[PDB]
């Protein structure tokens, strides 16, 4: 395989199904990246560079092999870049040991060459929301030009820039002509994939979506797009209509006692499931569940754990099968009616 | 298969190994037992009845199909009887909503028969730790009349008399007189199985050691004798040295870092594991459930008690096979130099 290929088998609309290939595998897209914790399909996982960062430490994962090793995950693993102050980058305290830590564009390709990850993310600056026009752009400016301090550091270290990939992010808050802007810069200075950073971050379903209605169109249509944050079952499928490829989000792992179904989401612990026999997959109980999650059980938390990402990767297969079938219209109306009914 | 056969193959000393035969599977012998909801190797799985009696009650769990439905197991399940005050019974108010409940032999044996266990025990009184000759008296007198009470409530329940096994619990503390007066009652009575009851209650290994020593030969030679309540993996070797066949205990599922190893128990928390790249199995690092036992992460916790139940199940097979092959002196004086090195 070579170091990376983005090729679109099949589109629908500005929804695209196709595969990314890189040297430790063929990721299927659109795709849904799972954290590599979560559990013992996915083509890629998540590694969360901020946490290893401060525990073990990036230097201790190399020491030990790398994230793969590590892990005992031989396919691709994406990781962050951090940061989620000044030009040069940021400073902080470890609570965990009162460590010191920097964090800049370079420190930051360099973390995640440690690890050894096949995505590696741009260092950002993930703009809180809301922000004024003036301060959208600032931060925005900043994440360019930290765009390119990481392009020039990945490039710099030979064993990541001729086996690992480098997806820049666009920011530019919920606003056209600085998404325009942020497009334009990264278009230019040239990533493997790019995302849609900024999102996520409070601005509620129906105001992500016009932004991706405007922002996605803007980056390269031949390269993958990856919408960080994101999300719920319905935020997906939405995101994919609007020409996103690559997802990761907290929920399913997150999801307390919550399961994701076909039906919506459902709260597990409700009393209402004590006496259900049917599967929680639409072959466990929700009966059984509940009562091992009831009772505290360990089991119950990984059953659960395991039900979630498990309906989001069947969620993904289905979408990639529509969109390949010419179908994904009709299924994402299908989807929504039973899923908010 | 029959209702219930025990059948021994092969003798070392005390120790035996061999098998019970009952309808719904084989439980090689000696056996370890474990928690049925601790993961989802054993032939024989623990339904524990007091937590069952609170929720959702024994009644929800009939109604749901008895609890090899309700867990997806299929092979034989042993319950306790729920007690661990009068001539009656006990009475007691639920902490998860007040209710009232009652417990007495006849409910006690009607509970594990919602519950459908296929090893059903005899409600007893656990004698506390220490006891004085006349309180230890009173108490295993007492038990012996609720055997009785339990012998009849179970014969009365065609299902269950027809496909399940009881056993009945030795009492008398640390008294060779009353262990004696004890197994006299009990095989007086009549039992599939006799349990030793009244130990692991904080007296100790040489005590208990002890009281093994005279009070496992008292208990019919043909029927399996389960040390209730035992327990870390050199109780297991020096009670199957006793005579000892069956086993149970929390502690594999309990152990919050810790890890049962052929080298001791180890707590995988500790920084020196941090970089230890052996197997937790001498396949997982020791580094790596470090860390997600360190962050917090339910799968660590899943890994651990998988590797406490399998290491328990090598161990009951290493203990079986040994006898079967007159090396287990030999294999008892190994694991523990190595063990306790
Ligand atoms: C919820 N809304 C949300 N999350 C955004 C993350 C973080 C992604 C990250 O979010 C957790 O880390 C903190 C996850 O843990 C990481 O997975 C391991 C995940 O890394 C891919 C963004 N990251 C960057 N660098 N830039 C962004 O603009 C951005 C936007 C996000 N919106
Ligand atoms: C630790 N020392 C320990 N545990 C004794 C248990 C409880 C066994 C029970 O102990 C937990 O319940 C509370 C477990 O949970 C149950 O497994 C599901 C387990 O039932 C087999 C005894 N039970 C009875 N009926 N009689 C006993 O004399 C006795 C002695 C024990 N010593
Ligand atoms: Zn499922
Ligand atoms: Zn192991």
């Amino acid at each position: 395989r070579p170091r990376f290929s983005f090729s679109i088998a099949a589109r629908e609309g500005k929804a695209r199904t196709g595969t990314i290939e890189m040297k430790r595998g063929v990721i299927r897209t659109p795709a849904f990246m799972p954290v590599g914790t979560a559990a013992t399909g996915a083509d890629i996982i998540l590694g969360n560079t901020y946490h290893l960062m401060l525990r073990p430490g990036a230097e201790r994962i190399a020491k030990l092999g790398g994230l793969h090793s590590f892990m005992g995950w031989d396919r691709p693993i994406l990781t962050d870049s951090g940061g989620y102050q000044s030009e040069e980058g940021v400073t902080f305290k470890s609570h965990l040991d009162g460590s010191r830590h920097m964090l800049s564009p370079e420190r930051s390709i360099e973390i995640q060459h440690l690890l050894g990850s096949d995505i590696v993310m741009a260092f950002d600056e993930c703009t809180p929301y809301p922000a004024t026009p003036s301060r959208a752009a600032s931060s925005m400016e900043r994440s360019m030009r930290w765009a390119k301090r990481s392009r020039d550091a990945f490039d710099s270290r030979k064993e990541q820039a001729e086996n690992a990939a480098l997806f820049g992010i666009q920011q530019g808050s919920v606003f056209e002509n600085l998404r325009q802007q942020s497009a334009d810069a990264l278009a230019e200075i040239g990533f493997d994939g790019y995302a849609v950073g900024g999102l996520a971050v409070g601005e509620g379903q129906d105001e992500m979506f016009r932004v991706l209605d405007f922002s996605v169109p803007m980056l390269p249509d031949d390269k993958p797009h990856y919408l960080m944050g994101v999300g719920k079952p319905d935020d997906i499928v939405g995101a994919v209509e609007r020409g996103i490829d690559m997802f990761d989000c907290v929920l399913p792992t997150r999801s307390n006692g919550q399961a994701f179904t076909w039906d919506g989401p459902i709260n597990i612990r409700n009393a209402r499931f004590s006496e259900d026999l049917k599967p929680l997959d639409s072959k466990w109980s929700r009966a059984y569940i509940h009562h091992l999650i009831r009772a505290g059980e360990i089991l119950g938390a990984m059953l659960m754990t395991e039900h979630n990402i498990a309906f989001y990767q069947q969620l993904m297969q289905k979408i990639r099968d529509s969109i390949s079938e010419g179908r994904f219209s009709q299924f994402a109306q299908d989807f929504r009616a039973r899923y908010f009914a």
